[PDB]
């Protein structure tokens, strides 16, 4: 965690607050110390207090991620990751429990695209406060270097032939 990208993670989560204030004045919301959802009376403006950070919390997860491991790379990296985080918790939960199987419990390379889509949502709001921020990212001429190997490979091959023809 950079010290100067820890600095950004908070101005992120203001903002990502900032737009979700946005959203709930559209749809209707006025604080309340009274929980309840059929009343629109909330006291965080349905998001509760951890629920204020439940999607503020991983953003450091997913600089980690990103540290350790172009910009659809970085998309189909962290959909693949929001996926496997939640597949992870309902496995072990539905271990724990004994419960019923879950359809998303398949490879990546399976799910339907909604379920996909759901969370490049999020990868892609994540993204684009990374790459407003001036964030060079990268996962971590190509035909000349291709053609360069290819001949490496034709000059092996013909001192192979011409090793046999002597024989």
């Amino acid at each position: 965690i950079p010290e100067k990208l820890e600095y950004f993670i908070n101005k992120y989560a203001e903002h990502s607050h900032d737009k979700w204030s946005m959203d709930k004045l559209a749809n209707g919301w006025i604080y309340g110390e009274i929980y309840s959802d059929s009343s629109k009376i909330q006291p965080l403006m349905l998001l509760s207090e951890k629920e204020k950070e439940i999607y503020r919390w991983p953003i450091k997860e997913s600089l980690k991620t990103m540290l350790a491991w172009d910009l659809h790379a970085m998309a189909e990296m962290m959909a693949e990751n929001y996926h496997n985080i939640w597949a992870k918790k309902k496995k072990l939960e539905l271990e724990s429990k004994g419960g019923g199987n879950h359809p998303l419990l398949v490879p990546y390379d399976t799910l339907t695209a909604k379920e996909k889509a759901k969370d490049r949502e999020k990868a892609q709001d994540i993204f684009k406060f990374l790459q407003i921020s001036g964030y060079v990212v990268s996962r971590g001429x190509x035909x000349x270097x291709x053609x360069x190997x290819x001949x490496x490979x034709x000059x092996x091959x013909x001192x192979x032939x011409x090793x046999x023809x002597x024989x």
